[PDB]
Formats: structure tokens, C-alpha cells, sequence
């Protein structure tokens, strides 16, 4: 089994530690290991090596992720290769074109692309603003839907590396993913429990009647049993989560759908005359 580590810290910088510290786990289980410092490569925003990435990421048996937190969260970096995720990695998607191509004499996308795959994210941080890096990491995993084992959250760890029941815990994750990895259809989340029941989130978006994970989408409701909180939901939801196929074919079918009603209204006088009137108004400003 192939663990490959991530790192989206400084070069030699307390997360390349976490995550070598991981792979050293994984190689004690038997796996083999590669390392990738993601400060070595040049991506661009979601409008250049990131197909690079990916390659390596398909070619694994389970990913270790560790990123920095910056503002609560993820790295914006981090953020981006979550957006470039979208057009090559939904899971949905890519059945629909596996199908499609089959069907139609066309050209067989990346075996690779489908093929289960376990990942687990640690997230470091100097202080406690640390609230939102989780339910960032879950969204990279989201999209293929590749199966969490572990995702950690490390505050006040500047001085980590010498912090040595902590790294230990870094070690114990390494452990786990390359264990997953020898059997991903058997293997089964390690981390915390969380309030979603289905996430495992505690991100939630709080409105008058409708309790919403941040995470996988489920609405329901948010329970305080004397300061305890719990997350309810119609099974029927079920049917609509974002980490599952059914919620999935349904997103794009949507999308498929509203993507038809732009282009359409994209012919119109209203929309035409709207968008010459936008031209004309202003011009966008630009260094020299
Ligand atoms: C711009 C910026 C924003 C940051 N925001 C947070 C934060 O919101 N919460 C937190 O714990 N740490 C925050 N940090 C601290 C970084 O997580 C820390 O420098 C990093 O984990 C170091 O890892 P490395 O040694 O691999 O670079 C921030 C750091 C920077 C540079
Ligand atoms: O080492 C840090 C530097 C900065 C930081 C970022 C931009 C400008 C000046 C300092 O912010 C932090 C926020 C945290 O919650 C935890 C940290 O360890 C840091």
C-alpha cells in the first residue's frame, strides 16, 4: 500500500514534521511512502502543476494532508485545490461519463478517478482560532467522496514538534491511514464523533427552523440537552447529502437543468441589453 503525504506548510516547517511523522507510522504498518511540500509547486487559481498533484493523488492507496490554519481554516491554497477538484474529481460526474462513454464509442476517462481511496487531514495551528479548518478539509474529500479516517485539529502548536505526546498522536494517524488503506471497503472513520450523526461535523448554519451541516447538507434541527448539542434530520434527507451518490446525481441534475435556463435567458433582449448597458457604465480598472 502507497501513503502518500501532503504538506501545505513552510519547507521543513512544523507540518512537513506532522506529516513525515505520519508516514513514518505508515511505514511501520508496511506501507510504502512518498512526500510531497506543496510550497515546491506552482498552481494558479481557480479562473499549472496541479494535474502533477493529482496524477500522484490518483496513483495513492491513502493520502495524509496536513495543512496550516489560516483565519480559522485552511490555507487558501488549500481552498484552491478543493475548487480545481470539482471539473476532475466528482464522483457523480465521473460515473455519468464512465457510462456515457461506454455507451457511445467514446474514450474511457481515468480508471484511477473512481477507484476508492482513504484520506486523513491534520490541521495546525498557533492558537485556538481554529473553528472552521475541519469542515474545510471534509469538502476536499467531499467531491470524490474518499473515505476520512482521520481529521485532526492541532491548536497552540507552534512549538508542536517537541511536543512529543502530540506528535505521537501524528504518528498514530499514520498508522491508521496505511491500516485503511489495506482494505478500503473494510475500513472505517477513526476521529471524533462530531454532532452530525452523518458528517461527524460541528459546523452548522443556524436559521429559523432549518439546523444546516456545513459539511454533507443535511437540514434538520439542533437539539441543547443542558449544553449538549445533537443534530435530527428527516431519513429522507438522507437521500440528498452532498458526500453521497443519490445527493450528488441529484446537485448536478440541478445544475444540468439551470445551466439550460442561463444559456437560454443568455439569448434575450433583457439580458443583452442589461449587459450593454454594464459595458458602457464602467471599464475595469488595471495596473500598469
Ligand atoms: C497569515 C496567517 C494566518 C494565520 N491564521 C491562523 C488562525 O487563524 N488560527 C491559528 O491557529 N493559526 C493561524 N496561523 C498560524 C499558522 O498556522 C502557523 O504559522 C503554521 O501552522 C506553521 O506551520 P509550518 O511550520 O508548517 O509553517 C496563521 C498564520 C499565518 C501566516
Ligand atoms: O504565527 C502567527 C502569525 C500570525 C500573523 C499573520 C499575519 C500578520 C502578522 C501575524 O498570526 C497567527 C494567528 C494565530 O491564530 C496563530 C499564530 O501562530 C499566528
Amino acid at each position: 500500500m502507497k501513503i502518500l503525504g501532503i504538506s501545505g506548510g513552510m519547507r521543513n516547517g512544523s507540518n512537513d514534521g506532522m506529516c513525515i511523522e505520519a508516514l513514518m507510522g505508515a511505514k511501520e504498518m508496511g506501507a510504502e511512502v512518498e512526500f510531497i511540500q506543496l510550497q515546491n509547486l506552482h498552481i494558479e487559481h481557480c479562473t499549472d502543476d496541479f494535474d502533477w498533484l493529482l496524477d500522484k493523488m490518483l496513483d495513492a492507496d491513502g493520502i495524509v494532508f496536513s495543512t496550516p490554519i489560516f483565519e480559522k481554516g485552511a490555507t487558501g491554497l488549500f481552498h484552491t485545490i478543493t475548487d480545481r477538484f470539482g471539473p476532475r474529481m466528482d464522483r457523480g460526474n465521473n460515473i455519468i461519463g464512465t457510462k456515457i462513454a461506454e455507451e457511445t464509442g467514446g474514450t474511457a476517462p481515468d480508471p484511477r478517478i473512481l477507484k476508492d481511496k482513504v484520506i486523513s487531514f491534520m490541521s495546525v495551528g498557533g492558537s485556538d482560532w481554529v473553528t472552521r479548518t475541519q469542515c474545510d478539509a471534509g469538502m476536499l474529500a467531499l467531491t470524490p467522496m474518499w473515505k476520512v479516517i482521520d481529521n485532526e485539529v492541532f491548536p497552540w502548536a507552534l512549538s508542536i514538534l517537541v511536543e512529543d505526546e502530540r506528535v505521537a498522536r501524528a504518528h498514530q494517524i499514520g498508522r491508521n491511514i496505511a491500516e485503511a488503506a489495506k482494505d478500503i471497503e473494510h475500513a472505517q472513520y477513526q476521529g471524533d464523533a462530531g454532532v452530525c450523526p452523518h458528517c461527524h461535523s460541528r459546523n452548522f448554519h443556524l436559521q429559523d427552523g432549518k439546523a444546516i451541516c456545513c459539511l454533507c447538507g443535511l437540514e434538520g434541527e439542533i437539539h441543547n440537552e443542558g449544553g449538549k448539542y445533537s443534530f435530527t434530520f428527516p431519513a429522507e434527507q438522507l437521500e440528498h447529502a452532498h458526500d453521497t451518490l443519490s445527493g450528488k446525481f441529484i446537485h448536478g441534475n440541478d445544475i444540468k437543468e439551470n445551466t439550460g435556463k442561463k444559456i437560454a435567458n443568455m439569448q434575450t433582449e433583457k439580458y443583452k441589453a442589461r449587459q450593454a448597458a454594464y459595458r458602457a457604465f464602467i471599464t475595469a480598472t488595471v495596473p500598469e
